[PDB]
C-alpha cells in the first residue's frame, strides 16, 4: 500500500514565485 | 504499508519564493 | 508500518523564501 | 513500525529564508 | 478502526499567510 | 474500518494567503 | 470500509489566494 | 483502535505567518 | 487503544510568526 | 518501533534564517 | 484683487464624514 | 493683492470626521 | 499684502476627527 | 506684508483627536 | 470686524455622541 | 464685517448621533 | 477687531460623548 | 483688539466624556 | 491688544472626562 | 512685515488627543 492519500499539496514550485496575496517590485 | 495519508504539504518550492503575504522589494 | 501521516508540513524551501508576512528589501 | 505520525514539520529550509513576519534589509 | 483518522475535526492543513495586513497613512 | 479518514471532517488542505489586506493612503 | 474517505466532508484542497485585497486613496 | 489520531480535534498543521501587520505614518 | 493520539485535542503544530507587528509614527 | 510520534518540529534549516518575528539588517 | 475671505487656488473644502474606513469578516 | 483672510495656493482645509480607521474580524 | 489672518502657502487645517485606528479580532 | 495673525509657510494645523491607536486580540 | 473665518469647527454635540471610529455598547 | 467665512463645520448635532465610522449597540 | 480666526476647534460637546477612537462599554 | 487668533481648542467638554483612545466599563 | 494667539488650549472639560489613552470601569 | 501674532516657517500646531498608544492581548 504505497499509497499517498493526503487533502492538500503543493509542489514544484518555480523560482520567485507567489502563493498568496504576496507583493513582488522588481 | 509504506503510505503517507497526510492533511496538507508544501514542498520543493523553487529559490526566493513567497508563501503567504510576503513583501519583496529588489 | 513505514507511514507518515501528519497534519502539515513545509519541507525543501528554496533560499531566501519567505513563509508569512514577510518583509523584504534588497 | 518506523512511522513518523506526527502533527507538524518545517524541514530543509533554504538559506537567508524567512519563517514569519521576518523582516530583511541587505 | 479509524487507523490514523476518525470523529469530528477541524481545520487541519499548512496555512500560510493569515491576516497580517499592511497600512501606510 | 475508516482507514485514514472519516466521521465529520472540516476545512482540511493547504491554504495559501488568506486575508492578509494592503492599504495606501 | 471507507478506506481513506467517506462521511460528511467539506471545503477540501489547495486553496491559494483568498481575500487579500488592495486598496490605494 | 485509534493508531495514531481520533476523537474530537482541531487546527493541526504548519501555520506560516499570522497577524504580523505592518503600519507607516 | 489511541497509540500515540486520542480524545479531545485543540492546536497542534508548529506555529512560526503570531501577532509581532510594527509600527512607525 | 522506531516511531518517532511528535506534535512539532522544525529542523534542517539555513544558514542567516529567521524563525518568528525577527528583524535583519545587512 | 481684494479677496475678503477667499480666492486664488483652492482644493477640497468642507466637512468630509467618513472615509476609507472598511469592515472585514473572514 | 489685499486677501484679508485666505488666498494663494491652499490645501484640504476643513473638518474631516473619520480616516481610515477598518475593523477586522478573523 | 495684507494677509490679516491667513496667507501663503497653507497645508491641512481643521479638526480630523479619528485617523487610522483600525480593529483586529484574531 | 502685514499677516496679522497668520501668514507665510505653514503645516498640519488643527484638533485632530484620535491618530494611529489601533487594538489587537489574538 | 467681529469676524470668524476659521478652517474647522465641531459645535454644539449631543449626548452620547461618537465623533470617529467609536465603539458604544449599552 | 460679522462675517464666518470658514471651511467646515459641525454643529447642533442631535443626541446618540455617530459622526464617521461609529459602531453602536444598544 | 474681535476676530478668532482659528484653525480647528471642538466645543460644546455633549456629556458622555467620545471623541476618536474612544471604547465605551455600559 | 480682543483677538484670540489661536491654533488649536476643546472647549466646554460635558461630563464623563473621552477625547481620544480611552476605555470606559460602567 | 487683549490677544491670546496661543497655540494648543483644553479648557472647560467635564467631570470624569479622559484626555488620552485613559482607562476608566466603573 | 509685520506679523502680529503668527508668522514665518511653522508646523503642527494644535492640539493632539491620543497619538500611538496601542493595545495588546495575546
Amino acid at each position: 500500500r504505497r499509497s499517498s492519500c493526503f487533502g492538500g499539496r503543493m509542489d514544484r514550485i518555480g523560482a520567485q514565485s507567489g502563493l498568496g496575496c504576496n507583493s513582488f517590485r522588481y
